[PDB]
């Protein structure tokens, strides 16, 4: 693609994201409600950050943040599904790592571009941002029972 | 609407004003960038928590909070638009406040409804959101030159 | 029952609630001890500063708070009994659920009776602390993977 | 006498009772000397802010403040006098407190007035007021060995 | 005796007291209304922490805590009276410090006890409190124009 | 005048003044109404805070400070005048720094008085107060387009 | 064994425990992931204080603290084994709270030990060292569902 | 005398100053020990580090201060007297107040050869020290009922 | 050339431009000046900050930093120029913004020259530089009412 | 070697090294001691908190940390020698050097392998590690009078 | 001797000693000058906190503090000598070793005087004391290059 | 020369002096590498404070600082010279100290002059930037092992 399609792309994500994370914290039930529930508090902030971000950076190399709720349901690869059938807190959870190992991919593709494009900056905010996913996940796999690759 | 459906419409609300607030904050040029801008930070986390008490105490009345972008934009009465001709400070703080009062207008009919119900929770919480939004339209009215309510 | 009244019953019940949540706290067991257990300490510190402000509040409308553990037994309505056979961590937070469904119903009787005696203030205080009730209602019920109103 | 007039003459009387704040501070002699000096930074602080919210409450409902000495004289009820005989601590805090007991009276007028209006936020300001001054007139009555309506 | 029903009778006794803190802060009259207020607040802090610690140490060893305002009333020697006729300041600290006098006393008896059994933690627990209690005397009879052990 | 009758004086002006920041940090329109509302914040309490040293100084030297409205008016320097037609940012400034000019002047009047009566405390207290007044002067012409002293 | 070499068998002991508490972090999985993650954090700094303050307590005394993964291998008490077979969340606390029941015994041991040689420091820093182990140990055991000393 | 003398006899005076600031704080008695205590502690830390001020002025203008009690009490002007007949708070404020005045007088001599001497920065630092201890002696009159200088 | 010849070249372009943000703080004008007054003292520390990491890098890679202002004067390609003729806020701010776009382009030639020298840290130091470089460019472009790569 | 082995390898040295800062810490003497000693207790941290996230790096992908004394002293290259006979300051810090040199000299090899193996998180994070550790060459060899290289 | 005579006679030892840890502070040169500069205020501090204690745990079991310089000289047996010859760095260390070493055996015997005298809090802060003084002892011999008990 | 030229021909001294700090932080070596760097923080912050007082000073009292490096460097009298060959630690305080004591000599002829010419606030600020100054070659002429004025 382009640097600059890259950062829109996850502006978009990065919104449906963060609205999936009230999502989950809204619905949850069980034993972990207190205790998953600020981690989702902490999680809405960093991915706001991130977001914040990612629009700020393709400001500065000469492009135009997608701004409207309509914009992000357009472009956005992350999905979103209204909460109607009661989900388990494991699902909850299972549905949050997918999402992170979306996101996950999706910036690998971008660290490539931003490497090829010569846009250093880019890609070094690309990886600090994936660090973090990649400390997410496996966290929520460990919750999960399971392996970070798994 | 009893008070469970104003609730939720405000959820929706709020979803897109914070949208908002973030495309008058990436979008802004001119010479109060930087004093509105942090104004803009300040907007967005300041209705970020408005729009999650809404949420909290629909959900401690037994209500469902919408919680995604396409729920959000089939049911706000508050509108947007993509970012396309450039706008001045003046045009985007005008549209901002006629945002704020377009929710003081309609968290007057949910303060009626809610005594009218006998929910003083939800009343109490409603007004004290409207004494800010009250200050909020006489603070950037006079930025514009203007008087309050005029 | 006039106000003065209303306000020493719950000095009361506010005493009685206050060690009955040490009691859940101290013999707690189970897979949840840590985060209940921390969340009965915010929840002793925040019952006791109501019960602070119930008592101020009595004093400055002229009235004589209880003030003996022997007081708050014989005005109480909220109930304690001595830790004998072991409970689980679902049938202490029942047992909490149900003190705060308690407090909730009889503040509420106590805003009705404020509003038609025209005493502003302590009709204010009583929603403020029924606006908090509600919401731990909502989020201990959803520890109990329930509905808020069961 | 409206909303906009009754804030208006709150302003002026928040004025004059400020300054007399400070003339008690300054003139008080004997043994509570440090701990009611203390107690009266508190109050001129604490009454200075309400001033404060009052002027920029009326502001946001399209008034003009009073915003000069000569318009707090021509309006306040609270009255001030030179400080020509000394007086004892005792008879400093009568006069303190006959001032809160007069700004009581005077705001449960406002409140009642601000209801009939429909002015759901000024009536909440003024009972929030209204509610540490009740706590101040117990204080400084017990202060003086007396019951608080006494 | 043994340890753990002396620590037991110490939860009783430090749950009377600290209701006790209480009743002579809202009933408190005189010049020295302020200061010795404050006073009591950081007694009532003071002593709650010294209860919990009691406790947690009792269960630290196997022991089970008086739980209820029943049993603390059965298992007390701290005594409780309520407030009528009126109490000069010096006679509720008279109050104040003979039952300070009376913990000091039985957590002396209670040192020996647990040097004896060989309880090492409980009785360097103990030991620290006596500290606090033997400044506390000293302090409040000096309020009194009096000796610490006169 | 000697130095008491000076330092009264100014207790009378930095009343008066101190009400001209907050007239004008109300009735303030315009652009600059957000960077230029924080700045009258600060010159409030610090000019609040030099009246209280004004004050205490006059008082350790046996003085009796002025303590009325009635006594500012009747023997302050600085003129006030009711806000009747809105004015532009720049003239509320233009009358900000006069004022601000004519206690830099008067100061330095008291600052020579009190050299000449060996007063050497009073004396440092002034050129402090002279020095901030001075920067403030600065600022304010800055931003006013003009140079410090035309 | 004299103090000097109790204190250094400690030394060993501490740093054996502290990467055991390294390995529960690491390796944990299932629902208390998170909660117990952050328990083990706490764990882990209060036991590498325990143990310099250990160590330096050695030193004051004139002694030589082991200073080598190896020589703590060759004289720790406490036992380790590498991570294969997968274990449950329940098998790793119970090997948190076995090496925490041992620490204790040890600890109950260097107390009688150095009160017999009169070492009054060593001994009440052991004491409060055990204070911590027991209050800890209650709390690990609770969370499995079992009494202290069981 | 000259300045490096003056310095030297006022490292000798604080040091009398400061053991009588613990002297009236460890035998007060009356309802003022709360307040007072606190006082006497802060005027021990201030009084504390002015002599710290003065010592390492007169190191840098290259004298040697007096630096051991026997020094002090050979040069000292400030008079002390052992703890016999009993003194009520009264007596013991004004010996307080009598040695704020003592060394008032003496800065004031300090003062005056320090600008015939030029030494601009002691001369500068003994004003700012007059400054505390005019307004010290200002509010311990003022709690013994007196005005400053009469 | 090598490393060491650009990082030295840099500190000498740092120097010249840390004075340069002073010369714009020191003599801007205009109703800007508050809000673009502070935001220099932000970028004087954090060009300042930038700096010494220059520098400390240089030391730890056995370079020998330049460290007088000669040395700056003749290795610097910023360029400086005494104020003279008035200047406009925003002609001030364009020499500012020109100045970053040279840091910005001279900074893109290190990390090309460092990648090829195998220096991964110093070319990391210079990524994360150039980022915050980028941002400013956008944000004060964007004051001036333009885009960034305008 | 693969990425995986590398971290591993370094979880064993970082628990080597860390246990040979304390080493260092416990053995220093000399004028030196209280320098050396908090730049011990910097170093400990640091170096801890480098060994977390090398571990948590290598969990997050999908490997399995060293977890035991007996693994990491199996696995090292960083060397340990017991403290049987004194040293100077010279010769521990000479060693801290010389196992900092080792460390920035495998992870420069770890860089270059993770660059190669496509893994830019881990590759990062080896970067700015090797950052502080040549800050620290730089500083402990200036303190021991030597320049970086030598 | 008895208790109460035992830590009176400390009273005047640990003002000898305040002001012996000056004399070093004052008079100290040479390259140790800053770094142990700044543990001469951190022990002048802490040994000031001692000195608190002891008059009030005096004051607590109905003793009467010395508290004048000439009591403190009669009654101490830690020595003092003015500063006239010019000492090493050295040897104003080792006066300080030999009077923490006095300190130290002195209060040994406090200790065994207030066990057998059954003074179970006296005991425990003595002992609490001696703990800082052997660590200090350490340090300081530790910086002379002496191990703690040669 | 008049208080504008004096001021301007210290605001070329700060920032000749300013950057021999950073010459003596970056290139010091030996045993107080660490305890001294930081000092050199100290002071490059508080002269650069300085600076920034001097230059805002001048600006009040209507002149034009210097603000390129060329200007300093035609203006000042603080010499400085490229570091080339190697210079001991105490070689380089003696540079440092003698730069301070040419900047004490020069003050005192600017606290001369502005005392000739009426400026108070001036002269104030001179005097304040001396006694810090005195103090500083007190402490480094002490490192050296010299009397402040020798």
């Amino acid at each position: 693609v382009d640097t600059k399609e890259f950062l829109n792309h996850q502006v978009a994500n990065l919104n449906v994201f963060t609205v999936k994370i009230h999502q989950i914290h809204w619905y949850m039930r069980g034993h972990n409600f207190f205790t998953l529930g600020e981690k989702m508090d902490d999680l809405y902030s960093e991915f706001g950050e991130q977001m914040d971000e990612v629009a700020e950076r393709l400001l500065a190399i000469g492009g135009s943040p997608f701004s409207t709720l309509k914009e992000f349901l357009e472009n956005a690869s992350v999905e979103e599904a209204p909460y109607t059938k009661p989900k388990t807190m494991d699902q909850l959870m299972e549905d949050l790592v997918g999402t992170l190992e979306l996101l996950r991919d999706e910036y690998k593709q971008g660290i490539e571009l931003t490497d090829k494009e010569g846009d250093d900056v880019t890609n070094d905010m690309l990886i600090a941002f994936k660090a973090s996913i990649d400390k997410h996940i496996w966290m929520f796999k460990a919750f999960l029972g399971k392996a970070p690759l798994e």
